[PDB]
């Protein structure tokens, strides 16, 4: 990093160690330390009342709780890119998610 280098020129992503994860409105940073608590130490960034992102020391790690999700029933898992991909949500019809 900051030490005297980058990785390389290119322009490749920064997020390939970094989750985002869904859940029900009454879950808290606790209850996200200790879902997470299979990793070891880890990093929390809110952006709404039931979603926020989640930061891994390895990619592997990310693979694992990707994979670990399709069995979860009260939140869900997946990689910063993944929600990238998603980010046209469409969350209502009625008028628009300009209104809703
Ligand atoms: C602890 N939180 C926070 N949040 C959601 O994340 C947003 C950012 O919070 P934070 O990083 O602490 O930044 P601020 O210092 O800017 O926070 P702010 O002064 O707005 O005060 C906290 C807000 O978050 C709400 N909040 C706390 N605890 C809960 C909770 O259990 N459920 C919900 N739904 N909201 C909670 C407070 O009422 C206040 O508005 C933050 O704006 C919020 O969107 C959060 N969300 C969940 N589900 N759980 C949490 O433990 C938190």
């Amino acid at each position: 990093g900051s030490s005297g280098s980058s990785g390389g020129p290119d322009l490749q992503p920064k997020r390939d160690h970094v989750l985002h994860v869904t859940f029900p409105k009454e879950w808290k940073t606790s209850d996200l330390y200790q879902l997470f608590s299979a990793f070891g130490n880890i990093q929390i960034s809110w952006i709404d009342d039931t979603s926020a992102f989640v930061s891994l020391s390895q990619p592997e790690q990310v693979q694992i709780a990707v994979n670990t999700s399709k069995y979860a029933e009260s939140y869900r898992i997946q990689t910063y890119a993944e929600y990238v991909g998603k980010k046209q949500k469409g969350k209502q019809v009625k008028s628009g998610p300009s209104s809703g």
